[PDB]
């Protein structure tokens, strides 16, 4: 297993080194999304939690195909206004609804190293 913790606050610079192989041996949900909200990176361990296959999901949009219950101002109005600022990191529990067993989570949103990208890290609660 890799060894980084659920909301180390050096977090982005350790997952910057990271493949998509990598990614799937972490303890928690990873998602990388772009500036638009696109997939470009699912690991396994979200693929667990949430029933999705990683790789189908990879090129949707995470707010408008995949989950319809984040598109509200609690989750994506804090994306968007994290993706407009250049700066985010927030911590939140949320509950995926859509199309399986209502699922509390907690969701932690950070800005990647890179450029346009963004992480959305999830645990169970």
């Amino acid at each position: 297993m890799e060894h980084v913790a659920f909301g180390s606050e050096d977090i982005e610079n350790t997952l910057a080194k990271m493949d998509d192989g990598q990614l799937d041996g972490l303890a928690f949900g990873a998602i990388q999304l772009d500036g638009d909200g696109n997939i470009l990176q699912y690991n396994a361990a979200e693929g667990d939690i949430t029933g999705r296959d990683p790789k189908q999901v990879i090129g949707k949009n995470f707010f408008k195909d995949v989950a319809p219950c984040t598109d509200s101002p609690e989750f994506y109005g804090k994306f968007k206004e994290g993706v407009a600022s250049g700066n985010l990191n927030t911590m939140f529990e949320y509950t995926f609804d859509y199309q399986m067993t209502p699922t509390k989570v907690k969701v932690h949103m950070k800005k990647a190293l890179s450029g346009d990208s963004y992480w959305v890290f999830v645990k169970r609660v």
